[PDB]
């Protein structure tokens, strides 16, 4: 049928922009954006595969396949799917719990040892792929039963606080690389403070060379990135400072013995790869349920925020339910190619904004470059120090960390969203990002619920006319009663603003009617829609041959003159 | 201070009705109600202490102390605290899990064997007392932080469905006594069907004498109780059919060997009691957390419903937070006297209505009679068959079971509360009463939340005037936008019905203003309270020297004429 064809065409938004592509003004900016995004995605993939307690080579795969799937199935134009450290910090818990460090040695190194990797490295990527697969199927299920229409519960302050707290957590997790020391996997309901306790207790074990390298890299990156923004009118491009820093650090670590003399840590091997696809270990799909739910929700909300921001900024329309399908398909297809959970990072979107990308082609061209890294520039990334990579990551987290300035706006506007922001931030700092999101949503719903029984439900208009403003539900059913008995020969209830109700509202309206009848004051109603009339005539046994319901306030006023 | 004194006086409502008592028209009906309630409380205490997997003598204690404490600390007039089978069915789970049947034999019978009971009987009453104590402290804590104001979330259909399902469960639990067979403790997420599966698989083990006795008792009870109400005008009293049935059954079981010849089951010993108070075992207070929460919530909700019904019927005012304190104190004080969890049953309230009780004195006089049962009529309750007791209980459950007629009203009024009723009933039948209550509350909140983004948010009134009906929160912030852009030189937003908002509402209002400015249509506002003006001027950078906010619609109309 025609409707079936329309439905099928609505699930592939690429056909909306592929034939309409213009190679006269949407090619050069898209190409430049792709080149500038390739290095960002490569560095983020490496640093967030190390953050996910898997081999760094798998973050490179995480920057290739989900981007293609989202380009085919995604609605947002400036959304670049990838590694997204927020989900890596969640999958690391499952990876470290199922496969702890005590099985590091005495391995096989053969018997389906994919790539050139040793054993105990496939045991961890298998758990990560299982987490990705379960998160993808959860997202697809949430697409089937249309929960994308229920995304209004996640408000702006909750997402802002959760992302700021997660940025602080990611900054904390990179501290050991900037300092140069080694720490065990510390996680839990208060790991943020335990990490710094460990750092301060072992302050004599830090390496000065790593500290100076990280400080120099951070200073140079911040200086170049802040000087380029202010001089945008003169310099009409974006300076690739990250690429220059990576090349300089690698060349300085190679034309020395800085891996041996001044004991440093570098990115290990990165073998040339893309092996044959393999199904994830469905045996583990029962022990990673909570991590799968956490990634499937956190990644979706963080990516939907970016998609909605892009749609608002560039004046186009997106669907909150198509993002569910796009992200679920990305995760499911990626889990077969040894990929960690994927989502959209705000830094890549900000880079796309600053470069001038137009369509999803900029997110595809970068993939073409990532392939080149897999097969050609793979072994070349041996001498990049982890201090420089950590400096790059913490400088790129600036957009997420700068969201502390929303506190002034929330204080000057609401002062109730200010408290929600602060509570969500402290919960995200203490426990985690998913706990922070859940707490924020629950707190928002509870606050909005506890504000109906303490708000004015009627308005007196200048026989007296009383207009019913808000809908009459169980939330403000009793408050309505005491609102109407407090404002007491005739009475007109203008029900034009009375849209929807329930059993409690109808029962309370009938109770008000009978109580006013008992106190020798008549109650004439108004528009009252058409279902309200039926409900009130059934509940109150109201006879149809008595004038109670009128078509307008003027009709009731005319009925008074009789 | 005077406020402290008034606060302390508000916590003892007995002083509100003790000195104002009138022993002219509030004594004879109160005395008759007390006499007619004593036998009801005795039978329910016995049959609900057996239902709680403890000795039947402890249900007699459960009908004595919480009644006194609620009389001192309670607001409702026709509320009689006691055993309340709904809470017994919850505490039985803890009793049977902590102390299962396999240690019934090989006991000590000494070393602080209270009263004359064997051991393994104190082991169960200790667990029940711990459950009641923890529930009481939970209720007192819920009184401290004033959660009694947040009781509007529990609606009438949820309570009705939960009570009907629990009544069906209680009818199921008494089936073995009516039939005469014996069953092991069956409970779980589908125990209601497993009980009947056991009954049908062992249909050859039922006792005919017990079945005929139960059928005769049920028929006589129903006949007398339905003939008495319909001849209320002639018979100006309530016939004590339960007392006559108990005496007749006991006397016909004594002047025969019906405990031996036609093998029956009778009430065991009922020793003369009221022992010394003893603190409940605090070692167990960690294994009964869920049962304590279940009783503390179900009992409070089912008793608050009755208190509110009484207040509405007899035109007085109660406090939803004082009931928390009264019930918590009742449970805590009763836990020291070997009592099972306590609450208010609907049958006792219906009996109080039908007798003519006026104050809480009718709930105290019965206590005086219960004392007589403890010390004098204790051993006399040996030959009462369990078939007659089960018949009495299932006939008394008529008020709870008749609530199926609310389905017609809910169908003819709402059709959305009808679905909530049905869903809560089926969940209560499947799992339990507490699960049913939780599901009902969550379903009500979810349905009410889902109904905001699909309701009309504005109303055009006959330049064009558009009145803002509902509050602008995150629930209907987006729906408002598309509601106002769809209805599009001048535009007036009558903000009289606009009462409370949040960040999302203010941001959406400012977005509508800017978009209308871009489309060359001016937006003039209205009353707009006083904080809305500040929020809109801050968020939108609105200058105070431009006419945007007016005091009334007529002022805006006058501004047009310029
Ligand atoms: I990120
Ligand atoms: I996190
Ligand atoms: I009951
Ligand atoms: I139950």
């Amino acid at each position: 049928c025609e409707d079936i064809i329309q439905w099928c065409r609505r699930r592939l938004p690429i056909l909306d922009w592929a034939p309409h592509y213009n190679l006269k003004e949407n090619l050069l900016p898209d190409t430049v954006s792709g080149i500038m995004l390739a290095v960002q995605q490569v560095t983020q993939g490496l640093a967030f595969a190390v953050l996910s307690s898997v081999h760094p080579v798998f973050g490179l795969y995480g920057s290739l396949f989900p981007a293609i799937i989202y380009a085919i199935f995604g609605m947002g134009h400036h959304v670049a799917t990838g590694t997204f450290a927020l989900t890596s910090l969640i999958s690391a818990n499952a990876v470290e719990r199922i496969v702890p460090q005590n099985m590091q040695n005495l391995t096989t190194q053969s018997n389906t040892s994919v790539l050139g990797l040793s054993d105990f490295e496939m045991q961890r990527i298998h758990v990560a792929a299982a987490v990705s697969f379960l998160g993808g199927v959860i997202q697809v299920a949430m697409f089937v039963l249309q929960l994308g229409s229920a995304t209004f519960v996640v408000t702006e302050p909750v997402i802002s606080a959760m992302t700021t707290g997660a940025a602080t957590h990611v900054v904390t997790s990179q501290v050991k690389y900037l300092l140069g020391m080694k720490m065990p996997y510390i996680s839990g309901p208060l790991g943020f403070f335990y990490i710094y306790a460990y750092v301060f207790e072992n302050i004599k074990s830090v390496r000065l060379e790593a500290l100076l390298l990280s400080l120099l890299s951070i200073v140079v990156l911040v200086l170049v990135k802040e000087l380029n923004e202010q001089f945008k009118r003169k310099i009409k491009v974006v300076l690739p400072v990250d690429l220059v820093l990576i090349i300089a650090a690698s060349f300085a670590c190679y034309c020395t013995n800085m891996e041996n003399t001044y004991g440093l840590e570098v990115v290990g091997h990165i073998p040339q790869g893309i092996p044959s696809p393999r199904a994830p270990p469905m045996n583990i799909l029962s022990a990673v349920i909570t991590e799968a739910f956490g990634v499937a929700l956190v990644g979706y909300v963080a990516s939907l925020a970016l998609a909605q921001g892009s749609a608002k900024k560039f004046k186009y329309s997106i669907d909150d339910n198509q993002e569910f399908l796009a992200h679920g398909l990305s995760n499911i297809v990626s889990s077969f190619f040894f990929c960690i959970p994927s989502a959209a990072a705000m830094g890549r979107t900000a880079g796309l904004y600053s470069t001038g990308a137009k369509t999803q082609v900029a997110c595809l061209i970068s993939c073409i470059f990532v392939l080149i890294v897999i097969y050609a520039i793979g072994p070349l990334l041996y001498w990049l120090p982890m201090c420089v990579l950590a400096s790059i990551i913490v400088v790129g987290l600036k957009g997420m960390l700068i969201q502390f300035r929303d506190l002034k706006k929330y204080w000057n506007v609401d002062k109730i969203d200010w408290g929600i922001w602060v509570s969500t931030y402290v919960f995200t700092i203490c426990f985690a990002a998913n706990v922070g999101l859940l707490f924020g949503v629950v707190c928002t719903i509870a606050i909005v619920i506890g504000r109906f029984p303490r708000a004015m439900t009627v308005s007196i208009k200048n026989v007296k006319i009383i207009s019913i403003n808000n809908p009459l539900v169980f939330l403000n059913a009793k408050k309505f009663y005491t609102d109407l008995m407090n404002m007491i020969c005739y009475l007109i209830l203008d029900c034009s603003g009375f849209t929807f109700f329930d059993y409690s509202g109808v029962s309370m309206l009938v109770e008000v009617y009978m109580d006013c009848k008992g106190r020798s004051v008549d109650v004439l109603l108004a528009h009252c829609t058409a279902s309200l009339i039926k409900a009130m005539t059934y509940y109150g046994n109201l006879d149809s041959e008595k004038p109670i319901f009128f078509e307008s306030v003027s009709a009731a006023i005319s009925h008074i003159h009789s």
